[PDB]
């Protein structure tokens, strides 16, 4: 019905009161729905903005639960799901929206609440409700860039957008260029990774992944998704693999983990963002800042660094011991199958953790500590830095250090698992004899990258700005389209089903040697995974870059697994102008073993498939390379079985700005 | 825990120490006639789950096992007046009504039913082979429960219905300590109560303890025709008991019906009102009761006749 | 258990594993100036129970230790509405009255007292040696508590009186989570309530937390320190009283009750089944947020104002 489309109007201009009218519509709000500030002159206002409005949406006055808890958070305050107190507020609001039986009462509750609670919080609470109710399914939620551009764009543009919109008539408005590589100069070598850290795409993917796989609320409210623990491990693990790749393409070494929390943090980061909702800017972190004990009475944070250290010490112990202990005192074993999944829930701290109280909230609390170095006891009445919000966390370099550490802990478990036997990763009969890649107007086995401007309408997000269009020009990494071509022999006499698993890693190290397996296995980034039917004899398989199951289309972002989806333009590492050498790897596994018997029509970030009960692959995530090598194996070229193939690829960057055509 | 220990499920926290007590008992009892296999004979009826309940010794062995469980339950602290009170809710009466029968009166009798055993008759000329079973049956009835809200808001509640004998074998009004162990669950269902007072009705065939005729003949389902005890021709006196508990506490947030897959839909212990000993001062059912509970004298009449199914 | 573990009393169920944590801390803190004895110096003030409280670090170390205990208390299940309701009993008000002072107002000041230190002065010419101590003192007061029975039978009850700050350091009305830890016990005594209405009166000097002047100088908390100092401009404080059901709280026991320095409690058992700090030792039940909605009928809150006056009264 219309109702579904009417809720989407709530996302329009989050700080403009709901009675001001969005798009070609306006709400006919009761007077008991008006805010205390505006209610005493409501008649004069409803009248003032009634003009020029096409359609008028009625709203029935309903009961409305107590909204005390939702309203506890200030309107001009920041909102983060990492902060313990905010979690309880959001989870309570989500509960209200979730608890409105009808799609009409949801509209009424929403319209009332919208102008009383924190915009950032409202957006989250609504997003979660809509995505996980049954009546509001397949509903296309507006990109959070368009509703909250302040979390994605240098603050400098805002006063230009205000100028342009006020001075120049519609239609003659120039697109606003969004600054790139703007957070640091060339004295900071970290500034080179702007195109990854600060890319709109990857920040959206991260935000959305945490939307569909929260760690707190209610198991039926989306917490208990199949293998979400392993997902949490793998997704974040692939972020760093991809980051470490991009590092090598900018003449840098692999990211160093956060060894220990007492030693200073070398790399500072000033994000240059200004929250229009908080009306303040996000604080920066200076060079050689040190983590400090938190005492944020307001936020309900009373955590010492030693608490964090204690959690880590215990988690390490469990991993080495090989088992954990639940609240009850019983032992649960970190086996080959469920071990990683358990550990994930323990480390992030999802309510699925078998003993939160003992093993703590290690990942999340780390994000808070790192974001509050500048004001840990709240004496300066400052908010958290960028690492305190999932929406912005990836912008800071320290993210990769903290997430690098966390990964090492997971690794400590993976190296305990028994090596995959020759048998286990052989496909009797199947042999892959070669894989290549071809781009239009480019040699074989050669990928190209470059810069590309794209346009986004930030109009819905620009509160109290003259109506009209406001196009912004993003510059971002892009790759030329390509396709894989894989030569597979059957030699069986029957149609064989198989999973094609495609990863890509660097060929050599920074010291110039052909990489060993032990090293290289952790640098393999997943590029594709798809099902294929093989006829007896010979088969030529072809697959386009844009068919990738790791990636989601351009259109979805603007308008690396099992979440929102990884941005398409970020599929290929940057490489070098002189060319960067890389090993392309493919494996065909026996789909009969890997198959997950299940019924699905497949579903999006709202690639499709992962919203249905189960995850569509029985094998571990990162399957060929998640475990240590079997005896005798030393490098990729002798790890290989017949049903695998390696290929030298060369990644060339070109510093030019291509159009979209 | 104790359950997994006693039956011996692989979930037992130490099978080797606490053994396979229930199961091994079934084997011992089934092999008294040939324990060393010298007579090349198989196990008696107690050795197969399919047939074990036919033997009277089943109830003796299972009676013992129950006493062991009880030994744990009597260690648990009594439910406090507070714990089984529902602030605001008051049950003022419960009755039962069958068509063509006085109030608060249940009837039973015999009834023949038919079953096609054709698929099971190996090397028998094909065709139909109907068998006539005679089995206990009860006349349909319905409960009628009078509940007052006195809160100002819609209250959710669990209706928990048990039935026990009224007196003992010696003819005296039973004490709680005794009677609590003889209460058989009759129904458990969720109900929404509107402010003021509401008159709730529930049919016998809606019971959550039972599964329909159709399933049997054509936890996981007690036969419907066995829902009511037989009673006597002269009438058997019985206490019908109902409790309305606060569903908000008892609720199990989750997406006879279908208890396989996920969780069991009640946070309270199984047999919840009566699983534990009485709190101080309590002595019989009629002073165990809280406002949100009600007792009713029922009379169970058997009639030795073979009725139809119309 | 935890107490015996943390202080390390031979009652600790495993001294060897959980150590002598509190005591060893006192020694570490007292020996920072000479930890290897190279300077042949003795321990500072934190190394002796007699003097430990003089040092500010005492309160930091003892503050830490308390946080560890708290970590256990927050695991315990919240007291249910039921558990701290007294069916029938309702407290409708509590006030305090000092002679020559408004209602609900406590006063403090300085006061010199005299002590004969003659027996302690070795190799000093015999005679008297009086010393003048200046110390905080409060004007005498009394509580007046209005309790309704509405039962038809004599009800026994424990009167439990605590006092906390009203607001925080920033001047906002304190939340429970915060305020529960700042409640100081002021009195706890047994009372018999007649059907209908009862006016209970209790003097400050009858306090079961305190011991008289005469006992200390000429084991319990000093009487003159019963009331916080407050400010000259007045310090706002919430006075709280609870009447619990003594039948549940009762400890069947035979007791001597004669100045075995406070009645005494040298008899085997401690005279209250409830946990120490009982109303506020545990976290709030769901929905509760501040004191004024934590309250049950059998409790009462009252705004008190604590006024200090910088003057020296005599001892009388
Ligand atoms: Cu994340
Ligand atoms: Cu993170
Ligand atoms: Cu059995
Ligand atoms: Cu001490």
């Amino acid at each position: 019905m219309n109702y579904k489309k009417n809720l989407l109007l709530l996302y329009d201009r989050p700080r403009e009161p709901i009675f001001m009218g969005k798009g070609k519509s306006v709400f006919d709000v009761p007077d008991n729905y008006l805010t205390d500030r505006y209610r005493p002159i409501g008649p004069e206002i409803q009248n003032r903005f009634g003009e020029l409005a096409e359609e008028r949406i009625p709203v029935r006055s309903i009961a409305l639960p107590d909204l005390r808890i939702p309203m506890s958070l200030g309107r001009q305050e920041q909102f983060s799901l990492f902060i313990p107190r905010h979690r309880k507020i959001a989870a309570r609001l989500i509960d209200i929206f979730m608890g409105m039986r009808n799609i009409e009462e949801l509209q009424s509750c929403a319209v009332f609440a919208r102008d009383r609670i924190n915009p950032y919080l409202f957006n989250y609470a609504l997003s979660v409700a809509l995505l996980h109710r049954r009546d509001t399914k397949n509903l296309d939620l507006p990109s959070v860039v368009e509703v909250f551009p302040d979390k994605y764009v240098d603050s400098r543009v805002f006063e230009q957008i205000r100028e342009e919109a006020t001075v120049v008539p519609e239609g003659m408005r120039m697109p606003i260029v969004i600054p790139k590589d703007f957070t640091a100069s060339d004295l900071d070598e970290e500034h080179r990774l702007w195109y990854f850290r600060e890319d709109i795409g990857v920040n959206l993917h991260h935000w959305h992944w945490h939307l569909v796989y929260p760690f707190e609320a209610s198991n039926r409210a989306i917490v208990d998704k199949d293998r979400r623990g392993e997902l949490f491990y793998y997704m974040h693990s692939q972020l760093i693999a991809r980051y470490n790749f991009e590092r090598f393409c900018n003449r840098l070494q692999r990211v160093k983990r956060l060894n220990n929390l007492r030693e200073p943090i070398a790399e500072g980061y000033f994000p240059k963002l200004d929250s229009l909702v908080a009306s303040r800017t996000w604080p920066g972190r200076v060079d050689n800042a040190v983590i400090k004990d938190l005492n944020r009475e307001l936020d309900q944070i009373k955590q010492d660094v030693s608490d964090l250290e204690r959690w880590i010490d215990r988690i390490y112990e469990a991993v080495h011991q090989g088992y954990v202990v639940d609240e009850s005192g019983n032992r649960i074993f970190l086996d080959e199958e469920k071990g990683i999944d358990i550990l994930g829930n323990i480390i992030e701290s999802s309510i699925l953790s078998p003993n939160r109280q003992l093993y703590g909230d290690m990942h999340n609390v780390g994000h808070v500590f790192l974001s509050y170095t500048h004001d840990p006891d709240h004496r300066h009445l400052e908010s958290f830095g960028v690492m305190g919000d999932v929406a912005t966390a990836m912008r800071d370099p320290v993210f990769y250090r903290w997430h690098s550490f966390i990964d090492d802990i997971f690794q400590e478990h993976k190296i305990k698992l028994p090596a995959y036997t020759k048998s286990q990763l052989t496909y009797e009969g199947i042999s892959v004899t070669g894989i290549i890649v071809q781009s239009e107007g480019a040699p074989v086995n050669t990928l190209h990258t470059y810069w590309q401007q794209s346009d986004v309408d930030l109009s819905r997000g620009m509160d109290f700005v003259p109506r009209g269009n406001v196009f912004a020009r993003f510059t971002h990494l892009q790759h030329a389209p390509f396709q894989y071509v894989i030569q597979i022999d059957n030699t069986s006499d029957a149609q064989r089903m198989g999973f094609v698993r495609i990863f890509m890693a660097p060929k050599n190290d920074e010291r110039g040697q052909p990489m060993l397996f032990r090293d290289q296995r952790l640098f393999m980034v997943e590029m594709d995974k798809f099902l294929v039917a093989l006829r007896p004899g010979a088969n030529r398989i072809r697959r386009r870059s844009n068919e990738s199951t790791v990636t989601i289309p351009f259109e979805r972002t603007f308008r690396n697994f099992c979440g929102c989806g990884w941005p398409a333009h970020m599929l290929v590492p940057k490489g070098l102008p002189e060319g960067f050498p890389a090993d392309l790897f493919v494996m065909v596994s026996n789909y009969e073993d890997d198959r997950v018997v299940q019924d699905l029509v497949g579903t999006c970030n709202d690639y499709c498939g992962v919203r249905d009960r189960l995850y569509p692959d029985r094998k571990a995530m990162g399957f060929p390379f998640d475990r240590l090598a079997r005896t005798g194996v030393d490098r990729l070229s002798n790890f290989v079985t017949p049903n695998m193939a390696i290929q030298s690829v060369n990644v060339i960057h070109i510093d030019k700005t291509v159009p979209r055509t």
